[PDB]
């Protein structure tokens, strides 16, 4: 069974392990533990009795930024990243959020595809934005319009 819930403080060690494993460019610890707390709507997906995925999102006024989505490699290509993001988008709609923003490196084919399927649009391309061991890499800024529902 797949259960989506709030990512609480006790969940953070588990999510910090998934971060190191899943991301080609993991966050630092200070970045990871800082992106929690007020204005954060952070979520986990629990597959059976294991954390499968988490998502880090900050809500400001009627907009939101997805800072992080990660699916544990053991769980990838199984629909769980899409599922987590769908429950997030639904949750953002109930909160009056009209646009979900993210930024993604141009070579992240899997992320880019996930976002395409959810309806994210390319807002802009930041040329040579991310410094890497290889030099620089473009960042794509994407926006998902979230249409208002009756409640
Ligand atoms: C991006 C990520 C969250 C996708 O989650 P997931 O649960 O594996 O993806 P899903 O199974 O829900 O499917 C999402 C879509 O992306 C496509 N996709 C997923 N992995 C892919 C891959 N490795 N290569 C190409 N396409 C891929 C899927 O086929 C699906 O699109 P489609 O069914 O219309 O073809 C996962 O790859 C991950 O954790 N990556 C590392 C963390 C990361 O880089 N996050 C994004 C920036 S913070």
């Amino acid at each position: 069974m797949n259960t989506i819930s709030i990512l609480s403080t006790t969940d953070l060690p588990a999510a910090w392990q998934i971060e190191q494993r899943a991301h080609a460019f993991p966050w630092s610890e200070k970045t990871f533990f800082g992106n929690q707390g007020e204005r954060y709507l952070n979520l986990k997906l629990t597959a059976d009795d294991r954390m499968a995925a988490f998502a880090i999102t900050q809500v400001v006024l009627d907009e939101a930024t997805l800072f992080n989505i990660a699916v544990d490699p053991d769980f990838q290509r199984r629909g769980l990243g899409r599922m987590l993001l769908e429950h997030l988008i639904d949750e953002l709609e109930t909160r009056g959020v009209v646009t979900l923003w993210l930024e993604v490196r141009a070579s992240n084919a899997a992320a880019i595809a996930l976002y395409e399927s959810l309806g994210f649009n390319e807002a802009t391309i930041r040329r040579n934005y991310y410094p890497t061991a290889q030099g620089h890499e473009d960042a794509i800024i994407m926006a998902l319009p979230i249409s208002m529902k009756l409640h």
